[PDB]
């Protein structure tokens, strides 16, 4: 749950060579921050707004739409787009 | 339904960073008009033919054709058709 | 039942083909193409006559693909007559 | 049998398309039509020659792909032992 | 114990092959031929060590996504943790 989230988006930053939120995501799941696929969107949705990284966005949008696609999750659909919304307004 | 033709057309305008399309996509489906698969193609191929969006009605032909083939729709088949023959007069 | 012109349509998008998808479409407007057979057989002559290399290119790939999903014998042999129509331009 | 033979052959052809190498399409197409490949094994030992003999580092390289993961799902060791071949002659080149 | 050992390692060299990493392909094809592994996870540690000990970034990050999504499919914590070590050696190097 936590790490489909997670180790997802850590593999399509890695595509994309974000190095930067590639650390910033892995310490946020060390630091034992992550609980559900839930909370990783909402935890790096928040890391992304506050540094301005729009791939991070992106890249999350992309993540969490098919795990909500995947599972049923109307929750998860909703902080997806949400994040493109952050995206949009930065 | 909705969300796998909406959420896979911004996913496919991400990919190629049309900035333009997804805002007007996202506004299409935030104003709640959106209430099936079929209208949402009709929907992104109504905008995408008055603005002259070639790359948008690409994407919408292909997301709703293999959308409609996975489920089976006719209609949706047609239409997506109809996103390409639009596109190609354009 | 056109489940090979459609992947083969978005395949010409992706390349901008932009007459192979008007020959191709037409083909299906007319209701020529109402199985797989059918489907690689009108389009391979289609591409034979007007020269189109990435056409056949398509075609096999699609073809080919499809007969391995569903185990077709037929649309394999089709698909490699396209390819040989190809290396004969 | 002529499964197997062609689920190799026709996804290297697939992907020698994908890179427009046409010296290899020509090569294996040939070779298919002179009843030179009968069995998956086969197909991945006559591409694996004919790629040593023109050292087309490209040609093994797909070849290596396709027979890889074609020998993992048809649990094949066989064609694996091949695929690995086709690397190593690859890197000797 | 093969199986898993060539699930891990030909899927590295597959995806090594892709960005063109012929000194990793090397070392990994090396490792693979020296009996060196046992099962999925010893790929893993082994791949892990090599990368760290040349200062290859390129098959760390290959070596992540592989064993990553190796551990999704079999439900395999102690693979996830190595894949998480190997992005962490990587951030180092
Ligand atoms: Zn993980
Ligand atoms: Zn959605
Ligand atoms: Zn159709
Ligand atoms: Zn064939
Ligand atoms: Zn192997």
């Amino acid at each position: 749950g936590t790490h489909e989230i997670v180790d997802r988006v850590l593999t399509e930053l890695l595509k994309i060579g974000d190095e930067e939120s590639i650390k910033l995501v892995t310490e946020a799941l060390e630091k034992g921050e992550i609980k559900s696929a839930k909370e990783a969107v909402e935890v790096i949705k928040k890391i992304a707004k506050e540094k301005g990284l729009k791939e991070l966005l992106q890249v999350l949008y992309i993540v969490a739409v098919e795990y909500a696609q995947e599972k049923g999750d109307e929750e998860i659909d909703k902080l997806a787009h949400e994040a493109l919304r952050v995206r949009q307004e930065l």
